[PDB]
């Protein structure tokens, strides 16, 4: 249960990262 | 601690949806 909270927020960041290059990518087509 | 890691994703979780609505409105724009 720590780990698990432990790899959800990993998870997480992971996904925010993601998210964060395709704004980026969007953002410089437009 | 538990209490920590579970405010973290709480956090990270808010970001993310954040992101995701702003994706979707870049592309709406390109």
């Amino acid at each position: 249960r720590m780990k698990q909270l432990e790899d959800k927020v990993e998870e997480l960041l992971s996904k925010k990262y993601h998210l964060e290059n395709e704004v980026a990518r969007l953002k410089k087509l437009v």
